[PDB]
């Protein structure tokens, strides 16, 4: 595999094997990173190191790789306390708050309820993922939106201040597949929960993550954001060599 593939793969064998254990209900994030955090936990149950678990996964082909592997399942009304740990990825990591961007996948909203819902939110990521100043710099913040009057809303969200202030752009998430200001509807990203996804894209960092979350909140139609704040507490970085850096809030 290649340099960011191992690094991937060291940091999320590294999150399961460090932080779950028996008996424990655990969340379990998307993406090329989170892969392999579902792969890790389906190793230590074949080699019998893991047992009595309960897994709740934040999108649709998060379950069916865990199916596959035979991790047991459930959503959050299953679980009767707190999810003890929930482990994911990142598309975008500030340190030293830890506020981070997700949903470059697809997965924001229900990574965001399970995050929620977790004593413990564990970021697994590789070395690409941190930013300085803020955020913006390796791509776009999702924002998930109802299907209804979805161009408007996407038009609604390139007006707020902060969002023309940083020189925000807005654009539809493509589904996989072929690919005028918007893109025809059969062409859009539709997230598991039967919503569209809008990405912006900006010039410059941007900062202020609280200021412009309330902004992007504000608009009727958005049903949930990117941005992860106040949230993760504790970050793994790993690199290609297989080890791991350990960021922890307070
Ligand atoms: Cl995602
Ligand atoms: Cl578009």
């Amino acid at each position: 595999m290649n340099p960011q593939d191992k690094a991937k793969q060291a940091v999320g064998y590294f999150a399961v094997d460090t932080y779950v254990r028996s008996g424990m209900k655990v969340g379990l994030g998307t993406g090329t990173t989170a892969k392999f955090v579902v792969e890790r936990i389906g190793q230590r149950m074949q080699e019998g190191s893991l047992k009595d678990l309960l897994c709740v996964p934040t999108s649709e082909a998060t379950r069916k790789q865990a199916e596959s592997l035979g991790i047991p399942l459930t959503t959050l009304d299953g679980i009767a306390d707190c999810l003890d740990v929930a482990i994911d990825g990142a598309d975008e990591i500030l340190p030293p708050t830890l506020g981070l961007v997700k949903g470059r996948g697809g997965a924001l909203l229900r990574e965001k309820m399970i995050a929620a819902a977790a004593k413990t939110f564990i970021v697994a990521a590789d070395e690409t993922k941190l930013v300085s100043n803020g955020i913006g710099s390796t791509g776009a913040l999702p924002v998930e939106v109802v299907v209804f009057s979805g161009s408007h809303t996407k038009r609604l969200l390139s007006a707020l201040p902060s969002v023309k202030r940083h020189g925000g752009r807005a654009e539809f998430r493509k589904r996989a597949g072929a690919a005028q200001e918007d893109i025809r509807e059969e062409d859009r990203f539709v997230t598991d929960n039967g919503n569209y996804i809008v990405d912006l894209y900006f010039t410059e960092t941007v900062p202020d993550l609280h200021e412009m979350d309330k902004e992007l909140k504000s608009i009727p139609g958005v049903v949930e954001t990117g941005f992860f704040l106040d949230l993760a507490s504790v970050c793994l970085i790993g690199k290609a060599d297989g080890s791991v850096a350990t960021l922890t809030a307070e």
